[PDB]
């Protein structure tokens, strides 16, 4: 038997004009992840919204009647322990996308008798992985000041040459190995980087780390301490909260480029900005930020190393491609179809948590996992 | 026992490092360092006049190249060896390229002077170092990264602004001219991104082991190769047939939306034509490192031209083929054809001859009869 009436709350980013003119923005408050007809038509309601930071937003009203709310990472509805306690109808928690640390997952498996909370795992990791390599080579190649030496009509071959180098020859780690992580070394294989290295208690196959051709390497610091790059492609949890704080950060090479696309508390911003100040670190780029959208007068929006380089930042897009939007606007639907249909019949790695318990092993090494 | 020549008269025009070149001696490729070149030289007997004033009437270059025995360049800051600055360069044997690429030579004219001088670059030097910057630049075109760093930076956040522009390189369709040194390593740093299809149009095909291991299609007919890709990237030589190749007709043979990046020589395309597709949103970006002339001047129309999106422009100065990694490796090349000439061996790499003895000695600069490959 179908579920009835059931009342899905969107919180999606406001598009404005870009999501007229450009209707592949499925991910907006305009265009509602194509799911309205789709919803109407079984009877169900649907409220979107982009209002969801300040006291009695819109969030706040519309969280506490409905029975499921889709986030998206790009602009999340951060859904606290004092949000959940009042979603009195929630069952449901879909991220349009991946990463589910904007819902309070430990308070989640206590909120009316366990909620689930899912994700469209695989639909924008591709998306993810090109981000990294690209932001390594736009760091490692000195682009961001040769281009704006460029724009402002100047030219000096030397001054942007002095911290130019090559990707071939250096080391690069990647922080979680998981469907990012892979796709990233996957990518740097063609570059014949010295070596290939990771760090993730869920180590590669064998057989994938001699494909690929990439050693694991059993301790963060001492990973740390033979790169030259390091890539961050693992969830935020507490054990990863501030993980890259000074102390980690001075593990690192002085002078080597950090590339984060995983989320932004997962670094400590002031840490990162002092590092790249004093030249222990040459670059720090990638999409995310805590919280988002980042402040405007975020420390890592103007950050740079000694030769007023060094900043690769964009606001948070990866993940939201217009090709990873299809993908991930497709897999909401089947999430929601699995619910409303009444089959539950979720794909289980979609689930981040389920009938009280963390359904997944990347959000930490638990005791009291239920894989379904 | 073969005799070494004596006394020679060396002028290398290399770009000038102020105090960069102090701070980081890897700037080799600077009149500071000189390739390192200087000691080495000296200890033979041999004189070294290094300069980067070569543009003007009555520069430095103009002065010394009348009785230089070897002109060292480099395509980062060329001293453009024309007919006329050749037929003055009297005592001229062999013109080093400090890099690759060695089209701001008249290579004509080359071959006409002093019973034709030898023209000889560092093959294979700084190969990887474009290569890499090709796809980093097809990336940040693709994945629309300028305007959105320029978003951060200015203060803002509109994440829709920046994602409409925002594809996957994976399923797009990539095309370069040239399957060379740079176009082959280009193609093999694309295979991991499981684009749809990698062409490659070249009168020099790859063997068909590597275009299997590498996993590409040759095209035979570059309008045909265009319609089909969404991302085109230039790695042929400047030379006749190559030089303004990329006009307003060529370039209205691409798809609407599609991005187009040139590492190889700014000469290769029309560059009011470029701007003026790029303006009507007929390729949505361009970019790279190469620019004619060189030093770009400073209105340079690619320096500011935008989509209509007010992105699309990936440019940046000369530099990715004098990477610091690069200049070690170029600077050592230099020393090895200059130690073949000095030597009286003239025992030269024949992948590093351009034109020799009178003739060309490469099949990359156009098809040609009375090709002369040594060996
Ligand atoms: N910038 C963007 O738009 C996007 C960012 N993300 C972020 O990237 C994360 C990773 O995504 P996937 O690779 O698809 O997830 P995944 O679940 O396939 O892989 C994550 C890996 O991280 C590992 N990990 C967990 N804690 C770790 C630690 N302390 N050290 C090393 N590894 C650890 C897990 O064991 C797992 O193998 C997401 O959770 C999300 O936060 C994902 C997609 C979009
Ligand atoms: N941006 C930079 O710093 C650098 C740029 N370059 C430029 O890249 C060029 C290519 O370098 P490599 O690949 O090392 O040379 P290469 O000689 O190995 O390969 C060039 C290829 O282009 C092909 N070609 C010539 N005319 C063509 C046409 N009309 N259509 C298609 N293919 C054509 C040749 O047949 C040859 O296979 C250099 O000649 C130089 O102009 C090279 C190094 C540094």
């Amino acid at each position: 038997a179908r579920l009835q009436m059931v009342k899905v709350l969107a919180v999606l980013y406001d598009g404005g004009e870009h999501a007229k003119q450009v209707p592949g923005l499925l991910g907006t408050t305009e265009n509602e992840l194509g799911l309205r007809k789709w919803l109407e038509d079984q009877g169900h309601t649907l409220v979107t919204t982009s209002d969801k930071d300040r006291e009695g937003s819109t969030f706040d009203r519309e969280l506490e009647d409905a029975e499921i709310i889709i986030t998206t990472p790009f602009h999340p509805g951060y859904l606290t322990a004092e949000r959940l306690a009042r979603a009195k109808k929630l069952k449901l928690a879909v991220t349009a996308g991946i990463g589910s640390d904007h819902v309070d997952l430990d308070a989640a498996n206590k909120t009316n008798g366990g909620i689930t909370v899912a994700e469209v795992t695989g639909s924008n990791v591709v998306s993810v992985a090109e981000h990294v390599v690209m932001t390594i080579l736009v760091l490692v190649r000195n682009f961001v000041p040769a281009h704006e030496q460029i724009e402002a009509g100047r030219w000096d071959v030397a001054e942007v040459a002095k911290d130019e180098y090559d990707l071939e020859g250096k080391v690069v780690g990647t922080v979680g190995v998981g469907r990012i992580g892979e796709r990233v070394l996957r990518r740097l294989k063609g570059f014949d980087c010295k070596e290939l290295l990771y760090y993730d208690y869920q180590p590669l196959s064998p057989e994938k780390e001699k494909e690929i051709g990439c050693r694991r390497v059993e301790n963060l610091e001492e990973m740390l301490a033979q790169c030259d790059v390091v890539t961050i492609n693992c969830p935020l949890h507490e054990s990863t909260r501030g993980l890259f704080n000074k102390d980690l950060i001075s593990k690192m090479k002085r002078g080597s480029w950090l590339v984060n696309t995983a989320r932004g508390a997962i670094v400590v911003k002031e840490d990162v900005a002092e590092a790249l100040r004093t030249g222990h670190l040459r670059g720090y780029g990638g999409d995310v930020w805590f919280p988002q959208p980042a402040p405007a007068d975020h420390v890592l929006r103007t950050a740079k190393n000694p030769f007023g380089g060094g900043n690769a930042m964009v606001p948070h897009m990866s993940g939201t491609s217009l090709d990873a939007q299809k993908r991930y606007a497709e897999g909401v639907k089947r999430i929601l179809d699995s619910y409303l249909s009444g089959r539950f019949d979720y794909r289980p790695e979609d689930l981040i948590v389920h009938q009280g318990k963390y359904a997944t092993r990347a959000y930490g090494q638990r005791e009291d996992v239920k894989i379904p």
